[PDB]
């Protein structure tokens, strides 16, 4: 009878990553409506897709116009005005030189699968450089190059070099030590001439919202590029204005050969894209096909996302409003010693929970999960990430308001204090742990 | 528009994402027709390859999409149950025969659904081997292409442990039903022990392989040979599913009782949506095993509910048998005028026309001739494609809402296009760019 109980009976566990009992019947602005009518503040952005919140007029108009006058349902078969104009848009807002082209897909997973498939074929090189903790997708091709603990049920693609992502909060490995490790692999067991590409998250997402040390990723890029290794930046998570600039890679001085877009590009509709040089992206006809990719409904939604971000200056606003939210969370740390760090850029914010500030020992996952659950009871939706399952993740809609930040901060404040005073029971969160 | 949409597409769209059969470049769509830039209204016999099951601007789909995008119940089923997606899953369980506990996973495409299927079948069964068919097309992502047998993906080696068998083809009958079963029995007795085989993947009509309907009883005998050893039986309904063949599921023509069914294309009505229906012990194998952020989002799943509801309410399975029969028969009678029409096969509104350079040998027509027929179709006001291991089978997958007057308009256009091409009235340079 309850939506949540119905879900339990028909939805497959393989597709669940559920942090709380929240079960939804609608949304409006930056709030989500639980079954029963309770209005929850969404600090999750549904993990990134909901860039403009829910029921946003620009996305609604674009999707209305397109589904009523539908310009086919397959870019592979038929050019349509929305998908071609979106590609034009993406080339216009993404700096780059030479001839470049755009491929469309449904998800970050399929866009990285495309990237891997076309890069290895255009180079006929089979080795790939990526990062421990990197999350590039959960389909066979994109999972295969990912380094995240969650996909260790399956072996990596052969010839993947996994490096530590240098972490300024837990600096086991300095930038310099990681580059030296790469250099040593290049001179030995991973000759750079047999490497197709390096894959870079400009902030390490599911690995724990780790902003790398300054200048490291520009130095990585330059080391790879000397050997004609193509430089791929995954902007799926932190892309499109969220970090204070249009592309997170613009913080890091990068000039990538290829950019992968997803999540928030769709504004809550499935939409991904790969932008690369024409010589790679025109490798062969009919090489990476999905029937409804580049369909006029999802692409029209993507055009509205980009248009709103530019016209309303949501990059600058994410810097300002994210600074406010970040600073509110830092102040909570004078109250709650479990807050060890507040990091990220703009409206991509992670809060690192520690059981001890000295050692920076991560707080146990049970505590982290209980804070989420308690936040849900108090009226906010969020999640956690990190290689130690201890980093609270805030990825709210870019439309988040200053009064909502106040509300968010008070909820987080209360949920931490409650959980630390033993408010939430083990059996309440057992359902949402693996 | 001096800068045509076609030209703009050439400047910015990746060739890897193209499978273009004509210059048709779109600004809209209405009913069963597509609107070319400049305004010309084209009859859609392609159904955009299957997704457009109810055509374009269909009011049930328009309504579901409007309500969901305006009042959006989150955008991620992996994070949050939503009413649309839970209800669609309930709908798919209800309309798909099956026994015991079952569950539903959602995705965006046939390719991601079959990737899911292969990943979870091997993991849950603890068997590594897969049975598939030569010419089968289960997708174009790494995991789904890996179990596929089609000639377009021979640029990449298959997944290790895949046994590829011929699909018995009544029109080019190199391999009988009995011969294929014998060959499988032989592999089972030697180098492919059947207790190491997770699953067999079955297209109930071989789609990109040439719209081949198997010989009667073959698929049921294949099911039984595999099931006898605990091999799970997977039917791919992505292409010919959901009423198009005259029954709700194409496998219901073939006496099949699958363990797992894969849906896509038309399920979404033009929005991206796929699904896998499987037994609970497989589908609940582990949490967070096959995740895609926006899968099961309330917009795409609402569109799917509208598709299924319209198909049941308006009786579109029953209609497609009747209307597809009329269309198929028009096409057959065209073989009296045009000897290039070697066969018309299919079920319901999944129809293939096999073009041959010789009626006796059944040698496939050259691909340049087939491309010219599509191009001339397009100029005459109809959009269609070709398929097949020899690039010679005209494909007709129109919206299930295709009208009887549109069937006459279609048959006439095809008739005129074949005639104009055979009489040497279509240039080589006009099709050069689509091959
Ligand atoms: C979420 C994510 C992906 C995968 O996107 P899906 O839409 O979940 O398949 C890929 N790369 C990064 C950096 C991500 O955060
Ligand atoms: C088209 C098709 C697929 C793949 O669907 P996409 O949405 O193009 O990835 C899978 N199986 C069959 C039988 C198909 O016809």
């Amino acid at each position: 009878l309850s939506l949540r109980e119905r879900d339990a009976r028909v939805i497959a566990e393989i597709g669940r990553l559920r942090f709380s009992p929240l079960s939804l019947i609608g949304g409006k602005g930056n709030r989500l409506i639980e079954e029963g009518g309770r209005s929850i503040l969404d600090l999750s952005g549904s993990a990134g897709p909901a860039a403009l919140g829910y029921g946003h007029p620009a996305i609604v108009e674009a999707v209305e116009k397109s589904v009523r006058d539908m310009a086919g349902a397959s870019l592979l078969l038929y050019p349509n005005e929305a998908a071609v104009s979106l590609a034009e848009d993406l080339l216009r807002i993404t700096p780059g030189n030479g001839e470049r082209r755009v491929w469309f897909g449904h998800s970050g997973s399929d866009a990285n699968d495309c990237a891997v498939r076309v890069l290895t074929a255009a180079t006929k090189r089979s080795r790939i450089i990526s990062f421990i903790g990197s999350y590039h997708g959960n389909l066979t091709g994109s999972m295969g190059i990912s380094g995240h603990t969650a996909m260790t049920h399956t072996l990596p693609r052969p010839g993947v070099l996994l490096l530590p992502y240098p972490d300024p909060f837990r600096p086991r490995f300095s930038a310099e030590a990681v580059l030296e490790l790469l250099d040593y692999h290049f001179a030995t067991s991973c000759p750079p001439e047999q490497v197709a590409a390096v894959f870079i998250e400009p902030i390490l997402s599911d690995g724990g919202l780790v902003v790398p040390p300054p200048a490291f990723l520009e130095a990585l890029q330059d080391r790879c590029r000397k050997h004609g290794i193509l430089v791929v930046v995954d902007e799926v998570k932190v892309g499109l204005g969220r970090t204070g600039l249009m592309h997170c890679f613009q913080h890091e001085g990068l000039e990538p050969d290829m950019v992968v877009f997803g999540k928030g590009l769709g504004g809550g509709l499935p939409l991904s894209a790969v932008v690369g040089p024409q010589w790679v992206m025109d490798h062969a006809p009919a090489f990476v096909l999905q029937t409804t990719a580049g369909n006029p409904v999802a692409t029209a939604a993507g055009r509205a996302v980009l248009n709103t971000i530019e016209r309303q200056g949501l990059a600058q606003r994410s810097e300002r409003v994210g600074g406010i939210f970040a600073d509110r969370l830092r102040r909570l740390s004078d109250k709650h010693s479990i807050i060890g760090d507040v990091r990220g850029r703009g409206l991509a914010i992670g809060v690192d929970l520690v059981s001890d500030r000295g050692s920076r020992e991560p707080a146990p996952v049970t505590t982290t999960a209980k804070i989420i659950y308690r936040g849900y009871q108090l009226g906010a939706a969020f999640t956690y990430v990190g290689l130690n399952a201890n980093v609270l993740e805030f990825m709210p809609p870019l439309t988040l308001t200053e009064p909502e930040i106040d509300e968010a901060a008070d909820i987080v404040d209360q949920a931490i204090g409650d959980v630390l005073d033993g408010k939430v029971a083990d059996s309440d969160v057992a359902h949402f742990m693996m």
